[PDB]
């Protein structure tokens, strides 16, 4: 197995960006060594810069649902690139895609579309505390909702990964208004909502984390957040960029059946393009300008060609029989590499909604950050040395939710087991 | 000159959309509230959905300067699409693109992709903020640096121009840590470190703003703010989402010589396509994840479509007598727009630096945001509007800047100047 290539690249990249790495999460800081460059990828596939081919299942982390380079998205892209890749003004696209999402989205009557999950989640911060007229925010521990300032405390994603402590660089002054607490302890919200009566603006939580390995809601912990947080006059936010349009259509909040009063939405929504959006209730969306006193600007956001993306990449995944797919290949992965674990005498865990997984090197179950922190990160290491050599491509870290796509094939599934069975049986 | 399926799209946008509209500024709310949407650009012009053509000045707000729709630079991404759109991993792409921009920008020794110039703006407070120790930032009056919370106060773009204040969800624990002064006031800056000791992380202002009608740096001041920072240790930051590679190819601080500490970039570089980065001294950089404590992320970072339109634009820049002609043709008609005013009865006064340029309805001259404020709104509204007739697309508002393009021909420029005539000649 040769990576002269991904070594060469990699080396030069160092001196020119920190860690030679445009995101902390492509260092393969933890789980050993170095990274793969990537030459291009197609379908469930992922070619590196040395001829090594991969089974993909991170999927440039949340996008790729469709699989990579759609012979349908690309080609919408192509006739539409020949008007120009951005105006800088309205366009009808605009129109079509906000009304999809509409429709989409349970919880969203009033869309604005942005460029990234970090933006999305820094205006919805923002909206929470102009709507309500309070200043405190409850986020969970181990959660990710972008690097915007008030977020930087108790963060999964790459912050966990790496190891590292919350912010430097935000002052004290911010984050004292980030009110923390333990994913699905219903009693510690309750005690901070009692003890800081009038302060709180809302909670904010991924639906289903992701960035933290993966964990799946308590039994009624939704609900009970949607019931305490009607009861105070306070905002309930799902951060959905990443399991919306996968977890189901409408996601996490149509699949579960909870309404929260804000969502934001990223990654599968662009296409493989860059864009985000935050939308919800009309009544509170009408305080952003230029119809309300929030401003929020946005010189490429709503261009031409990430709508285009968009909109396909939409009506693609509307087509009947998706979601029953992506439910049955992982299913079958997932209960394949836990059956793998037990044969082969390994601690684990996991499970599975619909296309997104997670498997953690340790007896479990998992229901929160602190839980995730005792996975052998030693073992985890040199299972993903395995799998790699195996021709299967894994989040490098131990912190994150696997993905699976239409472009994964049955035959796909089972390479992948039979590489994890030789994988296993060494460790 | 009919607008009717602009009307009635931009209509059912405002059921969708807040305001009905992605970014503030085209709602047209400063310049009578009718805005018309495109359907294509290519060139230096656009296109009504309408079938009405016009000659550009907005240009997509920066990004286009070598034309719209340049036939290289969308050939070169239907190329590249082909291997993906998003990888997720590393790509060699990155490292050319890096490369070029150390090259081409004095100040940065290294770099780090996001994607927009928000974003990068988020991050280098923060890094200045962490690099030095201490929270007190130093900002202008009508300067944008990214619609975020600490920088949401007396702004430019929508916020210098419908005279939006300062907060819109950012609580006074935001801007707090950050100080004002009236951008060319050197005397005001002395005494806000003077009047607030070892505790100011440095000073962040556009070179040159466009955000407030465009604004050159009077005499000795940017000399005058490097030598002062650098007797606080304090860091000089200067954002040049706007100025870079449109102002020179090493932007504003290759083009007067004056070298800050750090710098932003956004727009050009991704050739009408959502990107942006900030970089700066070696040493600095260090605190970036992964390699080092700051955390700052995001998941269409450094993608190969954004590397390549990047890529494609600055080879075309580096050509032959470039900057020489939009330095020609901006002068042309700059000079142009001023002369029909004195002839038509009519104060007024403007300016440019290479192709931009602006023009007040107002004696003058613009040294900062009060003065500015003293144009005639009501004459610039109707003004406007009446150029919109004879064809020629003007930045919807009176503190924006107008841009240039390789594209523009002498003979289109002689063009806007016959409108400019024929109505200014009623108002
Ligand atoms: C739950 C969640 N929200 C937001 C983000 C960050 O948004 P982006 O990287 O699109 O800027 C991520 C990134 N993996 C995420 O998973
Ligand atoms: C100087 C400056 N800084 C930051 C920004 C933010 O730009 P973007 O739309 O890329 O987030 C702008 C946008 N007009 C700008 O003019
Ligand atoms: N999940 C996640 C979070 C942030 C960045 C990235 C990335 O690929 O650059 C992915």
């Amino acid at each position: 197995f040769k990576t002269i290539k991904s070594d060469e690249i990699f080396a030069a990249a160092q001196k020119l960006m920190p860690g030679g790495v445009s995101s902390p999460v492509r260092a393969f800081k933890s789980v050993g060594g170095q990274p793969i460059v990537f030459d291009r990828v197609k379908d469930a596939y992922a070619w590196d810069v040395d001829g090594n081919r991969y089974i993909d299942y991170v999927g440039t982390w949340g996008p790729a649902i469709c699989g990579h380079a759609h012979p349908e998205v690309i080609e919408a892209l192509k006739v539409a690139m020949e008007k120009g890749t951005s105006f800088g003004a309205p366009c009808a696209l605009e129109n079509v895609l906000a009304e999809m999402v509409n429709d989409a989205v349970p919880s969203i009557e009033m869309v604005r579309f942005v460029n990234s999950g970090t933006e999305a989640c820094m205006a919805v911060l923002r909206l929470m505390r102009a709507y309500t007229g309070r200043d405190k925010i409850i986020k969970f521990e181990g959660c990710y909702h972008g690097h915007a300032d008030m977020f930087l405390v108790k963060a999964g994603s790459g912050v966990a990964t790496l190891g590292l402590p919350s912010s430097p660089g935000v002052p004290k002054k911010t984050t004292a208004n980030t009110l923390t607490t333990p994913y699905n302890d219903l009693e510690a919200v309750k005690a901070l909502f009692a003890e800081n009566p009038g302060e709180i603006a809302g909670v904010i939580l991924e639906p289903i984390v992701g960035n933290s390995g993966f964990i799946v809601p308590d039994a009624g912990f939704l609900e009970g957040l949607r019931e305490i947080t009607l009861e105070h006059d306070a905002l309930l936010v799902f951060d959905e960029v990443m399991t919306g349009f996968r977890i189901a259509y409408g996601g996490v909040q149509e699949k579960f059946g909870v309404t929260p009063d804000l969502t934001t939405l990223g990654k599968i929504i662009g296409g493989g393009l860059p864009v985000g959006a935050y939308g919800g209730k009309r009544e509170i969306m009408q305080l952003v300008a230029p119809a309300g006193p929030m401003y929020q600007a946005g010189t490429l956001s709503g261009n031409p060609l990430a709508m285009t993306a968009g909109i396909k990449t939409l009506e693609l995944l509307r087509q009947p029989g998706t979601y029953e797919y992506l439910d049955q290949i992982t299913k079958r992965l997932s209960d394949g590499l836990l059956a793998i674990a037990q044969e082969t005498g390994h601690a684990a865990c996991g499970g599975q909604v619909s296309g997104m997984f997670g498997f953690f090197f340790t007896e479990g179950p998992v229901h929160n950050y602190e839980d995730a922190k005792k996975s052998d990160l030693q073992k985890f290491s040199r299972f993903h040395r395995g799998m790699l050599e195996q021709g299967i491509y894994l989040a490098p870290s131990q912190f994150e939710a696997g993905f699976t796509s239409l472009a994964h094939t049955e035959e796909d599934i089972d390479a992948t087991l039979a590489a994890a069975r030789t994988v296993m049986s060494a460790l």
